[PDB]
């Protein structure tokens, strides 16, 4: 009865619950419960058991030690419709039940901003669910078995583990972390692996293009040709920095083809503009095309070739879909498509120079600490 709906959230608190000033954080499913069967998910609402034997026991000394115990747990089957919400409320409070010491219990229904690894669960045990009193990170712990383990980083453990969503939430958060082995049972550190891109590398400084010594428009007329994975950036870019200054934009989603965009491109040369090209432009078939309208109408052309990799666009499309209910999403398979067929501009194909567009953070300070957190676990 302690459960409060939220949008995308979850909250059980129980009897007994106080707010503290440390925490110690579990996830739920392979953490401090385990399926009887051994199937990866339970075949019924009673298919699970304590993980290990030494639980209870540990988190009773926690709570005595003055610890808030706390459960983050992502349920993304609930959102799916695959789980209905009041079958694992029971499931949990049954849980608790045998676990024997007041949880507080959080729970990510959804994809998006509460989801492990993106860190909305801990900003609302903080800032909503903790009456207030402020958490030390550093006296803290989370606990996981998402963690990113290579395989056989144990006798058994022959696969690594299914995501690094436990490890990278607290990374996120600054939480000090163990896996469930490690914190329970004294094992010793296992290894793991994170994603290659680390989101906390993004920088909102630095040069916005390159070389730092050319300039980014000119004041004769010319043709841009922009080069890009989806995603990377590209459109926002365009509009902030050349459409504002009065050049043309030619778009191909908006558009639809590539005749309708050269056309475009040669139209508004005759007319005494300035023409960006705004697509992928993976390879050296689509952009001579439009080097040829340019040495048409006398005009140099140049390349802005954006430097975004395939994590940063993916990364990128993630904080949109997490932000913007309108964003359409940029799935994966049109990120492999534009990989498979990217080959890099080169001035040999007629390019007068090729700026370089670096990737960096696009704004709110909030809205920043979102965006530099690791989101795919
Ligand atoms: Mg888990």
């Amino acid at each position: 009865l302690g459960w409060e709906s939220l949008k995308k959230l979850l909250v059980f608190t129980a009897s007994g619950v106080k707010p503290q000033g440390k925490v110690a954080a579990f996830a739920l499913d392979g953490t401090l419960i385990t399926t009887r069967s051994g199937k990866v998910f339970p075949t019924s609402p009673s298919d699970w058991r304590i993980l290990y034997p030494e639980i209870p026991k540990k988190l009773q000394e926690l709570a005595a030690e003055g610890y808030k115990l706390v459960i983050f747990t992502n349920q993304m089957g609930i959102g799916r419709g695959k789980l209905p919400a009041e079958v694992f409320k029971g499931k949990v409070e049954a849980v608790l039940e045998k676990l024997g010491v007041p949880f507080q219990v959080l729970v990510a229904t959804h994809a998006g901003l509460n989801r492990k690894p993106v860190s909305g669960m801990w900003d609302h045990l903080q800032e909503q669910a903790n009456e207030g009193i402020p958490i030390s990170v550093e006296d803290s712990v989370f606990v996981g078995d998402a963690a990113g383990r290579l395989a056989n980083w144990a006798p058994g453990r022959k696969k690594k583990d299914f995501s690094c969503a436990d490890r990278l939430f607290a990374l996120n958060v600054g939480l000090p972390f163990a896996t469930p082995e490690e914190f329970f049972l004294k094992w010793p550190a296992a290894r793991f692996e994170l994603p290659a891109f680390d989101p906390r590398t993004i920088s909102s400084a630095g040069p916005l293009y390159l070389p730092e010594s050319s300039s980014l428009l000119s004041p004769n007329p010319e043709v841009v040709v922009a080069v890009g994975f989806p995603g990377a950036g590209k459109s926002t870019f365009i509009q902030e920095h050349l459409v504002s200054a009065g050049y043309v934009h030619v778009n191909r989603d908006t558009l639809g083809s590539w005749q309708r965009c050269v056309s475009s491109c040669q139209a508004a040369l005759r007319q005494g503009k300035r023409v960006v090209i705004d697509n992928t432009n993976p390879d050296v078939p689509s952009r001579a095309r439009y080097i040829q309208c340019a040495k048409d109408a006398g005009v140099p052309c140049r390349c802005f070739n954006f430097c975004a990799t395939i994590e940063q666009a993916r990364h990128n499309n993630r904080f949109r879909e997490m932000t913007d209910p309108s964003h359409a999403p940029v799935s994966d398979m049109v990120m492999f498509s534009y990989r498979k067929q990217f080959e890099p501009p080169t001035l040999a194909e007629g390019f007068l120079e090729i700026l370089e567009i670096p990737f960096r953070l696009q704004l709110d300070p909030a809205l920043q600490r979102l965006y530099r957190q690791f989101s795919e676990g």
